[PDB]
């Protein structure tokens, strides 16, 4: 016998938005963003792994205090927040004074579909 | 100033598209699933939790060796490769003769999305 397929539609989206709700309730969440200000932020490691290689970077280069990797001093929550929330949404939340800073971090962490995105 | 956003359509399928990649290069994968011929299954926690909370249960009751979770009798390679892979993609590759015994697992997994999918 032949092997069939159905599908549905829009999974893409639905997968995704189950890993937002997750992100929003901090489930499963295994790595801590922790800034300079003693502020978290829980995240998932395979959605950030999954849009670049910037985070794999700072787990081997920057330091590690109780499961929370310190993040680098151009890499806050002024940019870093609204970078997450893009890869959990594909949409990119910001103010136009952030503009800038925006897009040389997204030089910096080298994430082309970012780069394109602010330079349309 | 007021927050501005610009979006990438088509974001949800491209992300999940990355994790398929993932998925077969067996990158990141923390869940070992094995069956009764000892053949292994690497998935990722995350996107299995995101679908259905059965594998969850599995943990707190079927017995772990090592990192490797044992499979019950119901639930082999037969059924559980192609609900996986539906996981990934969005789309249930089966064999006709396999129909029954998809619906009946999908059932007991109670996994909705894919039951409205065998019951259209």
């Amino acid at each position: 016998g032949e092997v069939k397929s159905v599908k549905v539609d829009n999974w893409g989206v639905f997968f995704l938005q189950k890993l937002q709700n997750f992100f929003n309730k901090t489930d499963y969440c295994d790595l801590t963003l922790q800034f300079r200000d003693n502020s978290q932020l829980k995240v998932h490691r395979l959605v950030l792994s999954a849009c670049t290689d910037y985070f794999n970077v700072l787990e081997q280069t920057c330091e590690i205090v109780d499961d929370a990797l310190i993040m680098p001093n151009e890499f806050q929550a002024d940019v870093v927040v609204p970078i997450v929330n893009f890869m959990y949404t594909g949409t990119l939340e910001f103010e136009l004074k952030m503009y800038g800073k925006l897009l040389r971090t997204a030089k910096e962490m080298n994430m082309t579909v970012l780069l394109k995105l602010l330079e349309a």
